């Protein structure tokens, strides 16, 4: 299974209250098709808060020109694949690390 993240037809909503479902935790992701506005891309993580603990947070994947992906200008990745790659090995500015994929 090529992309066990990609939670595509996944609502805002949907996507936490799933994220804080039994099976997850700390950089337990999925990447789904944006909400509020189309065409560009979200990833949806469940992270550690002092205050309320469990939360899950959101980061804007913007389109790149090409046609690749980004949620910072700085690295610029060719899929969403190595986008996933390169956040699950540091967080590289996150919140926190994709640890592992969103599951049920
Ligand atoms: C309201 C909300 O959830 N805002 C999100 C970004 C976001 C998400 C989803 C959606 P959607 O409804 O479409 O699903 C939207 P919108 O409505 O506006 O279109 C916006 C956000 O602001 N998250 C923080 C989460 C952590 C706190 C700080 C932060 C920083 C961010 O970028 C900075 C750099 C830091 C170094 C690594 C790369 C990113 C981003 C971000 N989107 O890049 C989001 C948030």
């Amino acid at each position: 299974e090529p992309e066990p993240w990609f939670f595509k037809n996944l609502s805002r909503k949907d996507a936490e209250r799933q994220l804080l479902a039994p099976g997850n935790t700390h950089g337990s992701f999925l990447i789904r098709e944006s909400e509020s506005t189309a065409g560009s891309f979200c990833l949806s993580v469940r992270d550690f808060d002092q205050n309320q603990g469990e939360v899950v947070k959101h980061y804007k994947i913007r389109n790149l020109d090409n046609g690749g992906f980004y949620i910072s200008p700085r690295i610029t990745f060719p899929g969403l694949h190595e986008l996933v790659r390169h956040y699950t090995n540091a967080s590289d500015g996150l919140c926190t690390r994709l640890s592992r994929p969103c599951q049920t």
